[PDB]
């Protein structure tokens, strides 16, 4: 039971992390630690009124990514929804869905992404998102609803992950409030990366143990 | 666009039929051809407002059975919920779920029923129910949450069904308010059967074309 999904809040330096059927709201304070739990751990169904009687409320959220304003796509197995997460209030609502992935994103039909997605993060470019499944990644535009390029190997688009535990897949991710940086998680490990839409990038600090650098998560992960 | 799910109402001679993402409430006037549409066709989304923001609202119901009082279990693929259908009123609500079938009914783990069920009808005996998947059927008690006997081929428990289209599966079923009768559906066909819990068992006037004997369904099946 490690971090299964995450997205960047519209609130500065804040991020929602999903673990099993629970979530935490974190001030992740980039470049220090110093990170601090703001809310949770609590059941998704308790913190998100609009998700209470849904599969997301029962089983939690296994992938997500922020889009714009106070909205985010959330996933569980082959299903997804777009929600308004109304940060710091009880006014969350389902905007679109819930739908199967294939009905929300027709271009994933007959692909490995059809039955579920491992992780995703929001790009700094237009309305683009990177999504990950097994050792593959996709790059999409969620507004025009299109695949920007062929699905390919994670290391083809992210050469800096060659030779690390992340080359074979990742469990969760979110974009930082710092431009062109992102966090990737897998088991007890994380990495902070600098990406640039195009190619040639780097890992800032290498693969670190998560609890060594996110002290706020000590009594939380791994969740029994 | 055929009947996918159905259950018997607590109100005398009324049944709910599910087709695609819609439903109809029928006075099905048994042993007779004076059935009549009490309500619908309507979207499940619209008739049951407790389901509007769930997978059941988006995709409809593919299996169902009444339990007792004003309750019924509903299914869509590997998911199910127990609902109060609060007949001839608003105020329908979810009681339990949505949950995976294997979480609601743990004895189905590792069986063909784990990922979905074709059809079901409530027994006259105790809190027993007959559920169908492919050419197999199960007998359960939903109150005690117990598989009552081994999973058997459908023709092992309903020999009368041998040599008919039903021997290989049912799309949909519900129990009649008439004691020990049930209706079975598949394609443009249906049968009415007299069953006897724990014994054998017969067919009432053979397989008939549905539209011939259920005129109130004229504009409704096949739905687009
Ligand atoms: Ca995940
Ligand atoms: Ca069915
Ligand atoms: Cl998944
Ligand atoms: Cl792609
Ligand atoms: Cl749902
Ligand atoms: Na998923």
């Amino acid at each position: 039971g490690y971090i299964n999904a995450a997205f960047r809040s519209s609130r500065n330096n804040e991020a929602y992390l999903f673990i099993n059927d629970k979530y935490v709201l974190l001030d992740y304070a980039p470049g220090t630690s110093n990170d601090k739990v703001l809310y949770g751990p609590s059941f998704v169904r308790d913190g998100y009124k609009s998700l209470a009687k849904t599969i997301f409320g029962t089983y939690g959220i296994d992938c997500s990514f922020d889009t714009e304003y106070n909205e985010a796509f959330i996933f569980y197995e082959n299903f997804c929804a777009r929600i308004d997460y109304a940060p710091h209030s009880d006014k969350d609502k389902i905007i679109s869905g819930p739908k199967k992935i294939a009905d929300m994103f027709p271009f994933f039909k007959g692909t490995v992404f059809e039955n579920g997605i491992d992780a995703a993060f929001r790009s700094t470019k237009g309305k683009e998102v990177y999504l990950f499944k097994g050792d593959k990644y996709a790059r999409i535009d969620y507004l025009t609803n299109r695949l920007v390029q062929n699905k390919s190997i994670s290391d083809t688009g992210f050469p800096c992950l060659r030779g690390t535990i992340f080359e074979a897949g990742m469990d969760s991710a979110f974009a930082s409030h710092k431009t062109n940086e992102a966090y990737l998680f897998k088991g007890e490990y994380y990495a902070r990366i600098n990406f640039t839409p195009g190619s040639t990038n780097d890992i800032m600090g290498g693969v670190k143990k998560t609890l060594d650098y996110w002290p706020s998560l000590r009594g939380i992960i791994p969740l029994e």
